C-alpha cells in the first residue's frame, strides 16, 4: 500500500511533515528534513530580521512531552526565502514557509516578497498567529478583531492560497467565533491545529526549580500532554470549515496517533516534540505504523476514514 | 514533620481534599470523604434545582487522565445546604460547599441562603466560575465582564469570605486580566486553580469512536494531561494575588505532584481524576508520600516551601 495524496495542487508521498520550529531552522536542518521520508517540510517561523531568541535553557523534554520558550530564534526571512527560491529540491517534496512577524506590517512586507516565489516555485505559506507576550493585549488568535485584521491584510498583500497556524481553543463559543473569522477569507485554504498549549509550567521536584530560563519557567507544551486538545481542535475546525483543509499537529508519537488525527479530520499530520526527541527516522516508523493499522482495518486510502470519527447516538 | 495548615479560620490536618465533582454528590459520598484521611472535603457543584445531568457515558478514564461532560448532575442546593447545616460533622474536618448556578441570579439566590449557615457552622463557599452562562458565549471566567458581574453580585449577596474555582488560562494576558478582576473583590479569599482543561476530544482507535456521548465526544480533561497547565495557573495566581490563598487542583496522583503544587504556591491541594480512579485510600498514600519528600529535604512544615519554586537567573 502507499500513502500518497494531493492537496493544495501539490502531490505528497504521505501525510507526515515536521511541525514548524522542529528540525527546520538552518540550511542543515532543512536539508535533513528534505532527505527524510516525510511527505513535506515546513521552515522555522521567521521574522524580517534574524533573531537569537531567548536565553538557554529554553526547551526541555520529558516522558509526557515538552515545554519551550524559544523566543522565535531564526535566521531571518531573507534566508528562508533564498532557501525556497534557490536551494530546495521541489522534486523531493513540497515546502511550506512559516512566517511570524511581530506586527501586521511585518507580515505584509514578507508575504509581498514571497508571492512571486510561491507562483514560480510552488512554496506554500503557513502564517503563524502566535507571538511573544505584549503586556496589555492577548495573543493575536485570542483577539478576534486583531486576527481578522491580520488575515485581511495578508490576504490582500499575498493574493494566493495560504494557511494559518492556530493556537488551541478550549471553549465552544471560541471555536464558533474563530471559525467564522477564518471562513471570511477564502484564500485561507488550510488551518493547522494546534500550536503548543500556551504557558504551562514544568517544575523539577529534586531541584525545586523550573526547567526553562525564560518567562520564569512558563512555556508552550507539546507532546502527549496535548493530544486530546489537538484532536478536539482538529475536529472542531474540520466540522466548521468545510471548504478548508485542516492539518493536525499535537501529540503524534505513533501511527495510531496519526490515525486519530486523520479520523478527526486531518489532511496532513505534523510532528513536533516526538521528532525533536527521536529524530527524522521517526517518519519511516510512523508511515509503517499507519499503514499497518489501515491494513488491519481494511482501509486502502486515507479518504476512506478522514473525518469519519464516530459519535455516540 | 507536619502537614497541618491553619487558614480561613479553620484547621486542617493536611492539605488534601477531593476536587469538586468527585466523590461528593450523595450523602453516602460525603460521609465517605469525611471518613477518609483527607484534610477537607468539598460538595458537588450544585444548582437551585436537582439535575440528572447528561446522558451516559459521560465520564471516561485512561492512563493519562480523564474526560467528562457530566452536565452538572447534583441533588440540588437544598440537599447540600442541609448536609452543611445538619449532617456534616465539623469535628472531623472542614467542609466546602461548591455552587455553580446557571445564571447570576441563581447564584445570588443560593448564596443568600448559604450565608447564615456559613456564619453559624463555618461551611466555606467555593463559587464555580468555570461553567456555562448563555449558550454561544464563553464560560463565565472566560468572559471577564461576566466574571466581574458575578463577583460583584455574589460579594453583595453573601457578605462573607469565599473562594472561586477557575478554569485554566493559556495566555499571560488572561492571567493578568483575570487576576486583576479577582483582586477587585476583597471577600474572594481563595482561588482554586484549575478546573478541567475544556473541550478536549478523546478518540478510541479500535472503535474509531469518541468515548463520551454528550457534545459529540468533547469534554473537560483532567489528570496527567493537565499537571503543567495546573502548576502554571497556580503559580500565575500566586504571584498576582498576594492577598489571597491559592488552592491547587489538577494532575495530582502522588505526593510528589502535591509537592510541586505547593512549591508553585498551593495551600490546599485537591484531587479529582486520581481519586475517582483509586478511591479514598489515595489520601493516606499522598500523605505518606509527601512526608517522605519533606523528610528527604529536611522540610518540617508546608510553609517552609510553599510558593518557593526557584526560577533560573
Ligand atoms: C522547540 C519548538 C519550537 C517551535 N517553534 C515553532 C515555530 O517557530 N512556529 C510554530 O508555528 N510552532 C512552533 N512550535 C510548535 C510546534 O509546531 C507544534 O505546534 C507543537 O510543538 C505541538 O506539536 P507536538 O505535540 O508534536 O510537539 C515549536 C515547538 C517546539 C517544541
Ligand atoms: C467527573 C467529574 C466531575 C466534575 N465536576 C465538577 C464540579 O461539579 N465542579 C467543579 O468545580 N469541578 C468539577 N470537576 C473538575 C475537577 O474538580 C477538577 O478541577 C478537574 O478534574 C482537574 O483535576 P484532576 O486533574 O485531579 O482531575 C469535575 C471533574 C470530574 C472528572
Ligand atoms: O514567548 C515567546 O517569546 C514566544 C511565544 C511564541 C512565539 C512564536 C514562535 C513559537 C515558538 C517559539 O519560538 O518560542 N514556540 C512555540 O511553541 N510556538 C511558536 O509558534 C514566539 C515567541
Ligand atoms: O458543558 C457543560 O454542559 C458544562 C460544563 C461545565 C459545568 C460545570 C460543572 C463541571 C462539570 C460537569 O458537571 O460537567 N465538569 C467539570 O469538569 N467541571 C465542572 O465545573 C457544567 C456543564
Amino acid at each position: 500500500m502507499c500513502l500518497k495524496l494531493n492537496l493544495l495542487d501539490h502531490v505528497f508521498a504521505n501525510p507526515f511533515m515536521n511541525a514548524a520550529g522542529v528540525l527546520c531552522s538552518t540550511e542543515e536542518d532543512l536539508r535533513c528534513m528534505t532527505a527524510s521520508s516525510s511527505g513535506a517540510l515546513v521552515s522555522k517561523s521567521c521574522t524580517s530580521a534574524p533573531r537569537d531568541g531567548n536565553p538557554e535553557p529554553r526547551y526541555m523534554a520529558f516522558p509526557l512531552g515538552s515545554i519551550n520558550s524559544m523566543g522565535l530564534p531564526n535566521l531571518g526571512f531573507d534566508f528562508y526565502l533564498k532557501y525556497a527560491s534557490d536551494l530546495h529540491d521541489y522534486s523531493k517534496k513540497p515546502l511550506f514557509l512559516s512566517i511570524s512577524g511581530l506586527s501586521v506590517e511585518e507580515n505584509v512586507a514578507m508575504v509581498r516578497r514571497l508571492a512571486p516565489v510561491a507562483q514560480e516555485k510552488g512554496v506554500l505559506l503557513e502564517l503563524n498567529l502566535s507571538c511573544p507576550n505584549v503586556p496589555g493585549k492577548p495573543q493575536v488568535a485570542y483577539d478576534f478583531e486583531a486576527m481578522r485584521t491580520y488575515l485581511q491584510q495578508v490576504s490582500l498583500a499575498y493574493g494566493l492560497p495560504f494557511g494559518v497556524k492556530m493556537p488551541p481553543y478550549f471553549d465552544i463559543a471560541h471555536f464558533d467565533t474563530a471559525a467564522a473569522v477564518l471562513n471570511e477569507f477564502p484564500l485561507v485554504k488550510f488551518v493547522t491545529c494546534v500550536n503548543s498549549v500556551g504557558n504551562g509550567l514544568v517544575i523539577d521536584a529534586e531541584s525545586e526549580s523550573v526547567v526553562i530560563k525564560p518567562k520564569q519557567g512558563f512555556g508552550g507544551l507539546g507532546g502527549k500532554y496535548i493530544l486530546p486538545t489537538a484532536l478536539a481542535n482538529v475536529n472542531a475546525f474540520y466540522r466548521r470549515c468545510p471548504d478548508k483543509l485542516v492539518f493536525g499537529c499535537g501529540g503524534v508519537y505513533s501511527g495510531e496517533d496519526a490515525f486519530l488525527h486523520i479520523l478527526a479530520g486531518a489532511s496532513m499530520v505534523q510532528v513536533g516534540t516526538a521528532l525533536q526527541e527521536e529524530g527524522p527516522g521517526i517518519f519511516t516508523r510512523l508511515e509503517d505504523e499507519l499503514l499497518e493499522i489501515m491494513a488491519r482495518k481494511g482501509y486502502r486510502t486515507l479518504e476512506e476514514f478522514r473525518g469519519r470519527v464516530k459519535t455516540i447516538e
